[PDB]
């Protein structure tokens, strides 16, 4: 009697995976996507005549779920070559910019990182069960900043590790939950070189959008875009989904894959469990944005860190040449520190870092300003990871997926895929 067997809300990797799992079981499947595009927090675009990535793009074979999908659909890796750096910079909170030899730069960040994750081997024997250990549950009382003050790092190492960690937090390190960082490093084999190789090294052949289209075509599910969901009501043996144009779609089961910071704008009747509402209100930490800057001068191959109080926390050469100039890939930890769609502020901060250059153009994506992300990658605040099962738990015939709800690579494409497989199995148990 329902319009569809299962409705999936959201066309990111969590939604595409769930829709594919449901479709291949023969269920009549519908996916509703708020934007006029798919991919969610993965978005490939173009700038200054080149391909650029505004969100997620990089993967690794140490991430099980996304790698198995690439095997399923015959997609290989595309390498961004490690390359030698000409300059590595650190910008401290005082505003001073230092140029360090790239060989000193790598040694100091590794020392600081390895001391911060010294206990990951003991505390997370099973990174896919983060709360297995007691130590893990007692560490969720502390922030990443709490550990860094005890490590006794030099001024350079602390600025490096704090900038790198502010980037993973999308926020200041005093807000950043400690165990979530150790668990992610545990997922990469408890090893520094293995984990660092997963970061900005390999992209998917055909792009993230190609693998998302592969799964959705394979699912057979009906896909609608520019259809935001505004409310969900639990009916008798199903659910009622209301779109922003007030039309009602009925289904036996509905799967939520929207980012956690967007649940505030969807109404649920009846109300969800209070443990769920708590993560509904708090949200996830990251307030990041992504920015690309085109400069007339050819800076070669540069990398820079800036600490939490400064705007351009992660800068790296995307491409360079004398004819082109330099295209810089920049990640902003916090929205409050700079408006990426304000060019004049962007030009000043690039010039502060690289005095003497004039920006020819800028391309930005402010994920925190976007109504359908309201934040960047998944980052847990202090105490959140221990209550993660409140966010994963099904509420009647409403299932919940998404990178934030995953147990492994929660800050990654892989975590979204993992949650999609779990959601598909929970669909299989309700429809039987
Ligand atoms: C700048 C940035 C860089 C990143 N780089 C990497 C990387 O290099 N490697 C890696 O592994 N991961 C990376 N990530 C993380 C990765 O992008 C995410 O973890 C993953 O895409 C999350 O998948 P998801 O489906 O759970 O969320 P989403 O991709 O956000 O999917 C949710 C979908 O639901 C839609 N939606 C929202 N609200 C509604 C609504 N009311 N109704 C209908 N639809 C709605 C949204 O528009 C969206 O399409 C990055 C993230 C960011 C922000």
């Amino acid at each position: 009697g329902f319009d569809y067997d299962v409705v999936v809300v959201g066309g990111g990797f969590a939604g595409a995976t769930a829709a594919r799992e449901c479709g291949l079981q023969g269920y009549r499947t519908l996916l509703l996507e708020a934007r006029s595009r798919l991919g969610g927090r993965t978005f490939t675009s173009r700038f200054a005549g080149q391909e650029i990535e505004f969100g997620g793009a990089w993967v690794h074979w140490l991430q099980p779920h996304v790698w198995a999908e690439m095997q399923r659909y015959g997609l290989g890796v595309v390498e961004d070559p490690l390359t030698n750096l000409d300059k590595t910079l650190i910008m401290y909170n005082d505003g001073s910019v230092e140029s360090i030899s790239p060989d000193e730069f790598g040694k100091n960040i590794r020392i600081a990182f390895e001391k911060l994750c010294h206990d990951a081997w003991e505390v997370f024997p099973r990174p896919h069960e983060p709360m297995f250990t007691e130590r893990a549950r007692e560490l969720d009382k502390s922030s990443v900043l709490d550990r860094i003050k005890t490590l006794g790092l030099s001024r350079l190492q602390q600025a490096q590790i704090n900038s790198y960690m502010a980037l993973y937090a999308g926020e200041t390190t005093d807000k950043f939950g400690l165990p979530g960082v150790l668990k992610l490093f545990a997922c990469g084999g408890w090893n520094y070189d293995a984990f660092m190789d997963t970061e900005t090294h390999y992209r998917i052949q055909g792009g993230t959008i190609g693998l998302i289209n592969a799964m959705l075509t394979d699912s057979g599910a009906e896909v609608r875009m520019s259809v935001p969901v505004t409310a969900v009501e639990q009916v008798n043996g199903g659910v009622k989904i209301k779109t922003d144009d007030d039309e009602i779609i009925t289904a036996g089961v509905v799967v939520m894959t929207v980012p956690l910071n967007t649940y505030k704008h969807i109404g649920f009747t009846p109300a969800l469990s209070k443990g769920k509402q708590r993560f509904i209100k708090e949200g996830q930490l990251s307030k990041g944005a992504k920015l690309y800057v085109h400069v007339k001068q050819n800076l070669g191959r540069v990398f820079a860190f800036a600490d939490e109080q400064q705007p351009l926390n992660w800068v790296q050469t995307h491409d360079y040449s004398d004819e082109l100039g330099t295209i810089l890939s920049i990640t902003i930890a916090r929205k409050e520190t700079i408006d990426v769609n304000d060019r004049d502020a962007v030009t000043r901060e690039v010039q502060k870092m690289f005095p003497g250059v004039e920006v020819l153009g800028t391309a930005a994506y402010d994920w925190t300003a976007d109504p359908f992300s309201l934040g960047a990658w998944a980052a847990y605040g202090v105490g959140q990871l221990s209550r993660l099962k409140d966010l994963q738990a099904a509420e009647g015939r409403i299932l919940f997926a998404g990178a934030e709800t995953s147990n492994g690579w929660h800050a990654n494409i892989d975590g979204a895929v993992e949650s999609g497989l779990r959601a598909g199995r929970e669909v299989k148990q309700l429809l039987s």
